[PDB]
Formats: C-alpha cells, structure tokens, sequence
C-alpha cells in the first residue's frame, strides 16, 4: 500500500561517508523488492551488511551485493541460490535507478546495481525494483573511487543496512 524503504551506510576504507535511501517498487516487483529488503535488514540470518561495493565505473554504475564471493561471482537470494526474472515493467530511465545484475535469463541473487547514467540498453533483461529517494550525492561520491575497469581505489563498503520506517 505504500513501498517500502531500506538504507545503506557507506563506508571508505572504513570511514564514514554518509547514507543512500531507496524506495523498493513492491507494487509492481514485489517478489524481487522483497528479497533486497530482507537482505538489507538482515532478517533470514544473512545479507548486506558488511558486504562491498565491487564494480564502480563512472558514467555507468555502482554494482554490490556479493556478500559470499565479494567479486561478483557470488551471492544468493532469500529464495535459493537463484530466482527468475519477476517483470520487466520498468526501465532503466537515468541515474538512481536500483536493478537487479544477473548471468543470464532468470540467474537472479543478491547482486545489484545502481546507476548514475540512463542504461536504456539493459531494459528487458535486467529487472528494475527501485530507485535512489535520498543520498544521490552519496552515489556521485562512491562513483568517483571507480575506474573504467570498474576496480575501486579504496574499498567501498555497506557498514550497516536496514528498513526506514
Ligand atoms: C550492469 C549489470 O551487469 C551484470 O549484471 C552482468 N554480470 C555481472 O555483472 N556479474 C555476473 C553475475 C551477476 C549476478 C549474479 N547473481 C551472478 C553473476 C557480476 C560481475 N561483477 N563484476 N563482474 C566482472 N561480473
């Protein structure tokens, strides 16, 4: 009835940097939206906290949520290792948009991706569940330790997660 809201702390190197909020589109991928709540609260007995932003390549995007491999070779959903794609009713638009990274059809886990530029291209094979609601700026700061091979100069991690509200 109303989506729901998560919360990411960011840290440098251990240092604090500030917090992204997301909205998670529950009314239109409430399958997948759930599955990065309950990661981000850490209510089934594993998640995000703790875990890396791995990937970061300015003017595309911040990728994350490998928290068993910390590469992007793992992760798993709160459904098993992998669950299908829910929809592809929405698109990437612009910055801010939150989706779901994947290997192939139907390969979702708990890795993903927000982006700082329109990704037009990836519509209708990456699922999109939320977006940015506060701390853009904070995205912009995480994106400028990337590289165009997407290797960060200091590590990027999410000190704590949870549910606003
Ligand atoms: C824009 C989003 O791009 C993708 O999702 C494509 N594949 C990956 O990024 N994967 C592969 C992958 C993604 C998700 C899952 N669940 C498993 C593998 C993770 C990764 N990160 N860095 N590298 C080199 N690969």
């Amino acid at each position: 009835m109303v989506n729901p809201t998560v919360f990411f702390d960011i840290a440098v190197d251990g240092e604090p940097l500030g917090r992204v909020s997301f909205e998670l589109f529950a009314d239109k991928v409430p399958k997948t939206a759930e599955n990065f709540r309950a990661l981000s609260t850490g209510e089934k007995g594993f998640g995000y906290k703790g875990s890396c932003f791995h990937r970061i390549i300015p003017g595309f995007m911040c990728q994350g949520g490998d928290f068993t491999r910390h590469n992007g070779t793992g992760g798993k959903s709160i459904y098993g290792e992998k669950f299908e794609d829910e929809n592809f009713i929405l698109k990437h638009t612009g910055p801010g948009i939150l989706s779901m990274a994947n290997a192939g059809p139907n390969t979702n886990g708990s890795q993903f991706f927000i982006c700082t530029a329109k990704t037009e291209w990836l519509d209708g094979k990456h699922v999109v569940f939320g977006k940015v609601k506060e701390g853009m700026n904070i995205v912009e700061a995480m994106e400028r330790f990337g590289s165009r091979n997407g290797k960060t100069s200091k590590k990027i991690t999410i000190a704590d997660c949870g549910q606003l509200e």
